[PDB]
């Protein structure tokens, strides 16, 4: 019932070793590491000097993303000369915001409400390494061009401009807690009625990607390129590039709209440690415990009911104990029970994603809730002896297994250098009844893209999806493809009764089940198969169809389906 | 009521005005703070003879003096640590400190949660100074650079160095940054996430002693003037600046006896989206919507608003869009015309980028407290693309009393490249009766500093202030100096009956009225210890370094926190060459 409850109605991201939220789930539930480890030859080839590579403390590991130089300038209406000055972090952020809205099933141009954007980016390496050496900043307009392309202030607002979002749009920046803070601020804006839907998250793309790092005692990075969270041999973390976006709405609104709800954010808290700690970069035990206890209080969730925590996970021998002690302190304010809450960290799989780390935590946890599954934390052989886990609420889960009990509830932590701490409580989505039966025997599935090759990719992606998710309601899918996707020039449409037949029709591409065309004015039908055929023919010929009116009265849902397969060209200023 | 926020303190530095006090004087006087350089001065700053001889070169910039000077000892940095820090960050930290001192709050003897919200302009120090000086091969080197220079550490550094435990965020929305920060702070206060907030922003573009090439279709003026609302508006001029406001819920400020400069009745933000012709264009529709929303959330009828501090950049297209937008929003509530003055401090000091919004709020809070309008500069002929007579608005060009039937109210706008708009409604502070007389015969004024020289400067500054403001209530000033200042190692304390005798004792520096020491238990005056013996005992203990509970010492009296001179930072050069 609660006015504080926020639904996650869509998500998107790209992570080391996992180029989509769906692939991230597969990585996690398989217990796989997504960090790349380079050969010495690869690093020579990327230009790392032999002298640095030969240092026995040099570690050949980094979490990287494929294709961060490719950008679909056609799709986003940029010329290549405009786009090449823009930080790839900003480009990736834009693509992921678009993807997330598609995942949620919304076309902003048809949404009756205000959409906000809250996000942040890691430090910009593109500006120095690529932009400055190539662009003369003498004229005011060239200096402006560079600033707008590269300063963090333009990250979120570019998305608002390009996707036509008219709620508040902010870049928020708090170092490693950035994307969870963005989610906190997005939730407050929703609760306090400033927007009706929000995009929140963050991005990190540090360049060059193909590079290791020099192990240094006293700095936060691990000596072997592994992240051994909670383990006796915890020795530091490994950095990774990534991006994540969540789409958020009040729970009541999501339920009324028939959105897919992946999880509910019950509540979120933030604070700062102030000066209570040994240095600016050190963790703050009292600040951490206070943020968790405050998150419990504002969520109305008793600690006994929380049975997974996604830790911040410094994976240091000294930091992991502070994190667990702070958590233990917060939980002990509401229970004396022990051994009931699993604790884990996706950093063990993919590294520390900096600005994207908080939203990555929320995405993992929402996936866990949706699949009702715990997953392993990696590299965990012996628990850190400084943590008497058995005296605490917590145990380290190292197997994929069911998450049983609920409603299931979890905590997510994100703590920054500088001491602004965040904690969120998530709860499993509520049971909804079955979807309403369709008044038609068959459904019309519409697909469109800017190019014939993208259309073919969409067509095969949708087939793989309906194969893999055979229980998908076809009427809800059809509705989502109609109301939740912009209509482009190259068009294909299938008429069939269920997902299995759709797979075949999409793969075979023959009439009369499948029809194709490269695209007049509005078409409004004046029943049965002929109804679907007449709408199909008009739409394929480029008529504008009012899908909202076609589905009027059915209470269709929006459901996650494959999203636009961006076709980038290389958009990069080369280093000299 | 529940949405009302009090501005209880402020600090800043602006082109031609190195404090909020000097900024008032500049505005009241109708003076321009933008510096116009001679060709000599610019050769001296090292601008090429070539650029200097180009007919399109404009020799103007709003600058701040001695941004290479930082009191490393006071803020517990080594010079090595500090020189890697963006001077924008240093300045923001300094002004945050100053703002708290102005409001009368010592954050280390403070029971609640203080938050910080702010943003910084693009970092030019990093490119010109930091990167050419530091090899970043080692992780710890990369971290030193990042932590000194990324926007992420602007606010949190303050929380760490000043011990503030509310949430602390950097927020960045280009030209609207500091007004968005103010909006988020107000929301934090209303939501109960903190009980006092610092909000603002900072711009320090380098090098400072440099003009620019005028270019058609870019946003800068061809003559180095900012001719807001004028027919000759031709662009803006950039300036460096910093501003911070200290915010609390109104009811708490009234309960505490804080000095209240103005009340923020409500704030709103939005984004233009794509409802305008380009990313960089001003958005009439979004601007109108943010103003109208600010009126709705604050419960403010447009006809009750009699000044607006416009975003007011003086671009050819900007100015008519801004006025049409405001007129759109106002017309939703009233058809009246000619009742609301409009102005822009950008005409005096340029476009302060991240600090522009907070600068607007400060100007407007100053107007409200002094009950005075002030000129907008360079205004000779209204832009004929704006038929002002058909709108609520007229351009005010005179310093004069601001008066009205209902409480004075004003709007403040700030609009950013990229379309995130903000507008705030401010109202005059409520009436307060006279401050409650102390029944004590004498007050105890304390002063402390990190160095003997700073102590001597504070002592003279206080004497000066009490001489120039001889109506200052001595008990309120004693209270403020006690509860609103951290006690440092070098200490001085005067016992006196009134301000004039305080002035004498501070200047003569002689026992028994004045005593000085270098500072260790707690000292609690026993019952019955009264009058002069009480003050001598408290003085002696405090001078020796004992912890005195000042709240206890003043607990029988309703005391106020009032604006007094703040710490005289003693910078040394901190600049990576």
């Amino acid at each position: 019932v609660s006015g504080n409850d926020i639904a996650i109605v869509g998500m998107a991201g790209r992570f080391p070793g996992a180029d989509s939220v769906g692939e991230f789930w597969e990585l996690l539930r398989s217990g796989r590491e997504g960090i790349t480890r380079f050969s010495d030859e690869e690093l020579a080839a990327a230009g790392v000097p032999a002298a640095l590579r030969a240092d026995p403390a040099y570690v050949r590991a980094h979490g990287i993303l494929p294709d961060v130089d490719l950008f679909d300038t056609g799709f986003f209406e940029f010329t290549p000369a405009e786009a090449e000055v823009i930080d790839p972090q900003h480009r990736l952020f834009l693509e992921s915001c678009h993807t997330a809205l598609e995942d949620a099933g919304y076309d902003p141009r048809r949404y009756d409400g205000l959409i906000s954007v809250y996000g942040g980016a890691a430090i910009n390496t593109y500006l120095q390494r690529h932009v400055l050496p190539s662009i003369d900043q003498t004229a005011t307009s060239d200096h402006f061009r560079v600033m707008v392309g590269n300063d963090k202030d333009f990250l979120a607002t570019r998305v608002s401009y390009k996707l036509d979002l008219r709620g508040p749009s902010y870049s928020v920046q708090t170092a490693c807690s950035t994307s969870l803070v963005a989610i906190h601020l997005a939730c407050q804006g929703l609760i306090n009625g400033e927007c009706d839907m929000a995009l929140a998250g963050g991005v990190t793309v540090k360049l060059p990607q193909a590079r290791g790092y020099l192990y240094e005692e006293g700095a936060i990075l691990s000596p072997d390129g592994r992240v051994r969270t909670f383990d006796a041999e915890a020795g530091g973390t490994v950095l990774g590039n990534g991006v994540g976006i969540v789409v958020l709405k009040l729970l009541a609104d999501a339920l009324d709209a028939g959105d897919t709800i992946h999880a509910v954010i019950k509540g979120t808290a933030t604070n700062n440690d102030g000066s209570l700690k040994v240095s600016y970069a050190a963790p703050g035990k009292e600040g951490q415990a206070a943020v968790v206890a405050e998150a419990h209080a504002v969520s109305g969730t008793e600690p006994e009911s929380v049975t997974y925590v996604e830790a911040h996970g410094t994976a240091t021998r000294l930091g992991d104990p502070v994190e667990v002690a702070a958590l233990t302190d917060a939980f002990r304010r509401g229970t004396s029970d022990t051994g009931f809450c699993a604790i884990g960290s996706l950093k063990s799989n993919v590294g520390h994603l900096d600005a994207a780390a908080g939203v990555a935590g929320v995405i993992k946890t929402a996936l866990m809730l949706r699949h009702r599954s715990l997953v392993p934390t990696l590299n965990h052989e012996r628990p850190n002896p400084a943590i008497d886990f058995a005296a605490t609420p917590f145990y380290v889960n190292t197997e994929t297994r069911p998450w049983a009990g609920g409603p299931l509830r979890a905590g997510v932590s994100s703590f920054g250098i500088g001491g602004t701490n965040a904690h969120a409580i998530l709860q499993e989505a509520p049971e909804q009844g079955p979807t309403e039966p369709s008044p038609r025997a068959e459904q019309l599935l519409v697909l469109s893209a800017r190019t014939r090759t993208a259309l073919d990719t969409l067509t095969d992606d949708l087939a793989d999806h309906l194969e893999a998710n055979p229980g998908t309601d076809l009427a809800d899918a059809a509705h989502t493809l109609a109301v939740g996707r912009r209509a482009h020039r190259h068009r294909r449409a299938v008429i069939c009764a269920d997902p299995a037949r759709a797979v075949r029709a999409l793969r075979e591409r023959a009439e009369p089940d499948c029809a194709t065309a490269e695209a007049t004015g509005a078409f409004t039908p004046g029943s049965g198969r002929a109804l679907l055929e007449a709408v199909r023919t008009a739409w394929l010929d480029g008529a504008e169809v009012d899908w909202a009116r076609f589905y009027a009265g059915e209470r269709r849902r929006r459901v996650p389906l494959p999203t636009y397969p961006f076709e980038g060209r290389r958009v990069w200023l080369e280093p000299p």
